[PDB]
């Protein structure tokens, strides 16, 4: 007699007339009905009062989109979980304009006939990298696959074994390379690699000489790209470097001195092909960018799989604007550049601005700390930049529970934990959000 | 020739000629681009003259400073127009995408668990809901879908298929090229027009991984017979329907034969795939729905990562899928444009013809015409529309539309017996002012 007591859908329809829409009601009822069937199936529940209540909560949740914006307090500029680079509204205004109606995407308005959509971008990339040609695909994972599968299907690619390991590519890249159609001839060891070891692997099947970007142990011997180019010329073998960061120009120009491959220097070094991610250090939309020797790029363009990796209108549109800014050197308009160029002093400032807003909250130990951080994500761990974070602690509540409620808030707030203290990194935080932090913080703690 | 080549001015001189005129950088880019073109044309001896030069360099600048991708006014009446970008997006969608695009988000993060999550999670549940399939996945495009399904289920194994599905001019042999490149071993059956069920079974052996059918624009076999057989021997069936059509069409008062996901899954096909941005009026997408163990397999193939969808198309996919659920079809540009009533079309044609009567030398007529608005994708589709025909005494339409496409904004329209035809179907009323404006702009000068 207990399970039959679960009310008919039609009856819950009655309950919510103009209360909510019928269709969203029925979706909520069914979902709960299934759950509440199952609770009593395992005999876990003796109660049918919560039927009505939780239905409503579904309805309450079914009517807000699954994707939602979020407040990043992690200080990781490139946050893979939080969607990597965000976009200036300039870019987003361009994208929206094109997206809203028909366009010249695959049309050539001069000739009055069809055209490639990479025409729109190509010349920018060429300009900035100094590469003979360029092509853009869905993402850099696609790029790699496309480069190998195009140049070396059935033929060998020589690469060091150290570039088959990764926790940040989660072996997704190696696994693609292994699935690319090419025969990888691995050389050297994890830490051990000499140029000769490469040359020693050169043969009648050799198609390509490949280097990938590395991300720790005591020592690692590795080879200067110059030796690879040298080698590749010597034996008539194209050289490919997956940079992956997508870093367009040298960093030194923004006041950051690090060792990082940028397209322009890699091409000027003599690599035949370089490929990178559009949405990491380029701060653009998701893309795989490839630049280099024309004959190569040309071959790749003609691989049919390249139709399976063809970028959508939006990412293209967005990527043109992104590129137009880079040419006009408007780096302040490129979110990821803006945040990384943020000054040490201006960061202390923002942390203190918040700290003042939180003394009026009970049970709270607010502290402000200077920390060296890695805002590149697990992608670019070589990148160390100082930041001021806002550390907090609550007596009654653990950070593990505190943050659990922060992320469960509207809006949600995401921040790193250190030793049962909630750190807010100011690097990733728009001044806008600060009020909404205090607001949402005290609201939770208020009940 | 080298005296004539030496006449080429150095870049620093061209920088002098445009001072505050234009930004230094855009002058130099335009000077380099042009200097190369001029060197080469002297080298092939095509040019004896340097006079057209500076004016040309300026034209570059004026063009280098504007985006290459620009909005275009579509009067072709082709709703799915592969040159004009296919399905446009409603502003409801665009605003969502734009909101997310602007800052950080819960894309790959599960806010509940406080750990990383698959971005498909967001969209999966609407997809299953609408189609009725056990699970669903989404990749870059339908091309990418096809490849992935094959490379996943049939790498090194045999896919059965009719030879008839190796010969397309509208897929430009691009599709069978992908399938060939997929890593699967296709086993073709029957002939171009010749296909019997037994011929499909006789091709089943210990290496058969999959039976597959693709959507045909002749004597073939119904799918019913294919699932029946697939089931018999334990062989998944996969149907690339490709239009990306979400539900039966009959609900919009259009009665055609066209595969939709929901009906194809109800028919028991094990997997069905389709283009997000064709009849679904969504963003570019490869949509895969069907049996769980299959989509599970597929999700786990490492190539799927290279085929992964970006943020914007994902977030635009959610908004679109939301509207579909709420049957807010009027907010899906493709559906809206295709459901547009005969009467409501004539009205728009008149509103424009009113606006153009004040312009001289213009023969303005309004006509009803039946058209093929599905694009070369869906040719079986004939629908009535009202167009605005025009003519100008001194100007041929070949020249007139040439001048239209070259306008800002550009305007693209189909020609009929030296009449420029503006099909209302693909025109947004916001354009009407800019049509009039740019029309007289050409003719007055």
């Amino acid at each position: 007699s207990l399970l039959r007591q679960i009310p008919q859908i039609s009856k819950v329809v009655e309950i919510f007339a103009k209360a909510y829409p019928e269709i969203y009601v029925v979706k909520a009822a069914r979902e709960v009905a299934e759950k509440y069937r199952k609770e009593i199936i395992e005999g876990a529940r003796a109660d049918l009062n919560g039927f009505l209540e939780d239905v409503e909560r579904k309805i309450k949740s079914l009517m807000k989109p699954n994707i939602k914006r979020v407040i990043n307090a992690t200080g990781v500029v490139i946050n893979t979980n939080l969607g990597r680079a965000p976009l200036s509204k300039d870019v987003i205004n361009f994208i929206s304009e094109i997206a809203n109606g028909y366009s010249n995407l695959e049309y050539n308005l001069e000739e009055g006939k069809r055209g490639s959509r990479i025409a729109h971008i190509e010349k920018y990339l060429n300009e900035l990298t100094g590469a003979e040609s360029s092509f853009v695909v869905n993402n850099n994972a696609g790029a790699v696959f496309l480069v190998l599968n195009t140049l070396a299907e059935g033929k060998e690619v020589i690469i060091s074994r150290g570039e088959l390991v990764e926790i940040g590519g989660s072996f997704r890249i190696p696994d693609i390379m292994k699935k690319s159609g090419a025969i990888l001839r691995e050389v050297g060891y994890y830490n051990k690699t000499k140029v000769s070891r490469y040359e020693g692997a050169i043969n009648q099947n050799t198609a390509l000489l490949m280097k990938v970007h590395k991300s720790m142990e005591g020592f690692v011997e590795e080879v200067k790209l110059e030796d690879l180019v040298k080698l590749g010329h010597k034996y008539g073998i194209p050289t490919y470097y997956d940079a992956g960061s997508g870093l367009l120009i040298n960093l030194k120009e923004f006041g950051i001195s690090v060792d990082e491959p940028n397209f322009r220097d890699c091409i000027s070094l003599g690599i035949d092909l370089v490929s990178g991610s559009g949405d990491k250090l380029l701060g653009g939309p998701q893309a795989g960018i490839i630049v280099g020797k024309k004959n190569l790029i040309e071959k790749i363009k003609k691989n049919p799989i390249a139709r399976a990796l063809r970028i959508d209108k939006l990412t293209l549109s967005g990527l043109e604007m992104t590129l137009k800014l880079y040419f006009e050197k408007r780096y302040e308009d490129i979110p990821v550049i803006r945040m990384l160029t943020q000054d040490e002093k201006a960061l202390r400032q923002k942390a203190k601005r918040l700290e003042k807003l939180l003394k009026d909250i009970p049970g709270l130990k607010i502290s402000v700390i200077k920390d060296k951080a890695k805002p590149g994500g697990g992608s670019l761990p070589e990148l160390e930049l100082p930041t001021y974070c806002v550390a907090i602690r609550h007596d009654r509540l653990s950070s593990q529970e505190l943050s659990r409620r922060l992320r469960l808030a509207e809006p949600p707030i995401v921040c790193r934990i250190r030793e049962d203290q909630l750190l807010f990194d100011m690097r990733t935080v728009f001044h806008e959000d600060l009020k909404t932090i205090k607001k949402t913080l005290q609201e939770l703690l208020s009940i």
